[PDB]
């Protein structure tokens, strides 16, 4: 209905990224600042987007200090744009695994979530 539903990415290292959904349950606003999971020794938050260069349309990505998502909502991070980038990973991830995260939330709270490796 309601779903924690997504997909790490695919890569032998040194580095993969994530995509997934964030829901919040609570009458008050869930913040998404970090990850942790035990397939990686780093993970940074990051966004994706679309520049333009001469004329030419050409992509970017950067880091980014949290995601929100507001009461009773959810907000995706998505291959399109917003994701965890994993660095030093511990598992060659492949297509057709499983993986977990931990989501570190703002202000005293956190969310273990689990989700596929795709090579998507
Ligand atoms: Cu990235």
């Amino acid at each position: 209905g309601s779903f924690t539903e997504g997909w790490v990415r695919f890569s032998p290292g040194p580095n993969a990224a994530a995509y997934l959904t964030l829901e919040n349950p609570g009458d008050l606003p869930l913040r998404l600042v970090g990850a942790r999971t035990p397939v990686a020794e780093r993970v940074e938050l990051h966004e994706t987007f679309m520049r333009e260069v001469e004329g030419k349309k050409v992509m970017g990505m950067r880091p980014v200090p949290f995601l929100e998502v507001p009461p009773k909502g959810r907000v995706e991070l998505k291959p399109g744009g917003y994701h965890f980038m994993l660095l030093g990973l511990k598992r060659p991830l492949k297509a057709g695994e499983e993986v977990e995260l931990d989501l570190l939330f703002a202000g005293g709270k956190v969310l273990k979530v689990v989700l596929p490796v795709e090579a998507r």
